[PDB]
């Protein structure tokens, strides 16, 4: 329980040579990164598999049912997904810093205080789900498609409040460096999800409504399974003191800290969505929509590995800033960035080697395979950029820089990325290469700013700022 972190700090405090000290602080760091990032990827892959399993099981009832599962997941759910996870960012930085400062008693307070805030946030998301039929026909979709997706969206209204409890519990167990139980109950519920969705759809005949209800039901099985763990777990007897009335105090404070990360995700959900819509306005958008969707799907599939390093870099900096280990935090930021950078290099190598094959996997098109292969050099740059940007955003969450990063991300995306992509794409007639270059240029500037800031960071002041943050939340 934080003993390894103390040892790493002790190792840096020695007269031993730099190379001997580097090898033997990297080994203890690499062991901590692996014990955190490996189950984090396994959790997101199994959970997204349920979103794919529900999309697959519901899509086998007709082409209208598949469009309902696709438009419901990417249209309104992806908007509701980024809003719930954004508020769960303040409980991520508060639990990790408190777990490092041995204030285990208030870890359960942050869980409930995040649940109350997220449960109130899921109320505006509920009325949007009810009128999902009206917003789809407003975008021009057919009434039969809008009513079909709404019924599928009607079944996802319990998935909203399931997020409001799963995300605080996820970051709660993440701070204590215990993410293994979450990966195994998700594996079991997936078998329960595939089995129950097969019984509800094929035998009960509830249609696409029951298909989305089984998804929302399975999401509530991992919520109950995660809560009954912390009640019986021995590593959670110091961190979960039980239900407390203090969770209702200082709700607006949790709103202000988490508001930065929430806007960063929903706008980015629209930012990529705007980049797709803008690609439809380019000259010859017939192939620009398919090629960009292939590269972004590869970018999205490669992004699933980056979120594991994001969770690891977040808890490491949080646990070290709370335990007053500034040199260990400056090393964890460096170590996560380097290992994730080498992974992004391997991701770019595989894409460049299979530049002609990856296009046929998503859609069989000969002219599409050429256009995708032409954008693979640009996609490889985005993959390398997506191997440093999320880990620098994860350490910024651990330091509480969520407001500073949100200003930079929105400014680099909407203020720099979008105008550069439209100027290169439309005015300069570079097509999809101009859009992707503008998206690259946006991510480049963001990473550069964060890199200079993070490496010029006074980690002594971040430790003091972590004490002030924990002390103020303890007073109220
Ligand atoms: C849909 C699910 C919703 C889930 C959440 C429902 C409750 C949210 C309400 C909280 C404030 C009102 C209730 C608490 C009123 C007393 C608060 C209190 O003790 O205030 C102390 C004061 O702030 C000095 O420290």
């Amino acid at each position: 329980h934080g003993g390894s972190s103390e040892l790493e700090e002790v190792l840096s405090d020695s007269q031993l040579p730099y190379f001997r000290r580097l090898r033997y602080a990297s080994w203890i760091e690499f062991q901590l990164l692996y014990r955190l990032a490996a189950p984090s990827v396994a959790v997101y892959m199994i959970n997204n598999a349920m979103s794919m399993s529900t999309r697959i099981f519901s899509g086998q009832l007709g082409n209208l049912q598949l469009a309902a599962a696709s438009l419901g997941n990417q249209g309104i759910q992806l908007f509701a997904y980024g809003l719930m996870l954004g508020m769960g960012s303040a409980v991520e930085t508060l639990c990790g810093q408190a777990y490092g400062a041995h204030r285990y008693e208030m870890l359960g307070v942050y869980l409930q205080r995040a649940t109350v805030v997220l449960s109130l946030t899921g109320i505006p998301l509920a009325v949007v789900y009810l009128f999902s039929k009206n917003i789809l026909l407003a975008l021009g979709e057919s009434k039969l498609v809008a009513s079909a997706a709404a019924v599928f969206v009607y079944g996802l209204i319990p998935q909203i409040f399931a997020y409001a409890v799963n995300f605080p519990i996820q970051k709660f167990l993440q701070s204590q460096s215990i993410v293994a139980p979450s990966a195994f109950i998700s594996l079991g519920t997936l078998f329960v999800h595939i089995l129950l969705s097969w019984v509800v759809v094929y035998k009960i005949g509830l249609g696409l409504l029951g298909a989305s209800l089984v998804l929302s039901f399975s999401w509530w099985i991992i919520v109950v399974a995660q809560f009954i763990y912390i009640l019986k777990s021995e590593r959670c007897k110091a961190t979960w003191a039980g239900f407390r009335w203090e969770a209702f105090s200082g709700l607006w404070q949790f709103v202000k800290l988490s508001a930065g990360s929430a806007v960063m995700l929903c706008l980015e959900t629209w930012y990529f969505q705007i980049l797709v819509l803008l690609s439809g306005l380019l000259k010859n958008p017939e192939i620009a929509l398919a090629s960009i969707s292939v590269c972004l799907a590869v970018n999205g599939l490669m992004f699933m590995v980056a979120v594991g390093f994001n969770a690891a870099a977040s808890v490491r900096v949080s646990n070290e800033l709370g335990a007053a280990h500034p040199k260990s935090a400056a090393f964890s930021v460096f170590m996560v960035t380097f290992i994730s950078f080498l992974i992004a290099v391997v991701e770019a190598i595989i894409v460049l080697s299979l530049r002609n094959v990856i296009s046929y996997a998503f859609t069989e098109g000969e002219v599409v395979a050429k256009e995708v292969s032409s954008l693979c050099p640009y996609l490889a740059v985005t993959l390398i950029l997506n191997g440093i940007q999320p880990v620098l955003s994860g350490v910024a969450v651990g330091c509480g820089w969520q407001a500073f990063v949100a200003y930079v991300n929105v400014g680099c995306y909407y203020g720099v990325g979008i105008p550069l992509g439209c100027l290169l794409g439309f005015k300069f007639d570079f097509g999809a290469k101009g859009i992707w270059t503008g998206m690259i240029g946006g991510t480049v500037m963001q990473t550069i700013i964060l890199l200079w800031v993070t490496f010029s960071t006074d980690w002594n002041k971040e430790v003091e700022s972590a004490r002030k943050r924990l002390d103020k939340w303890e007073n109220l």
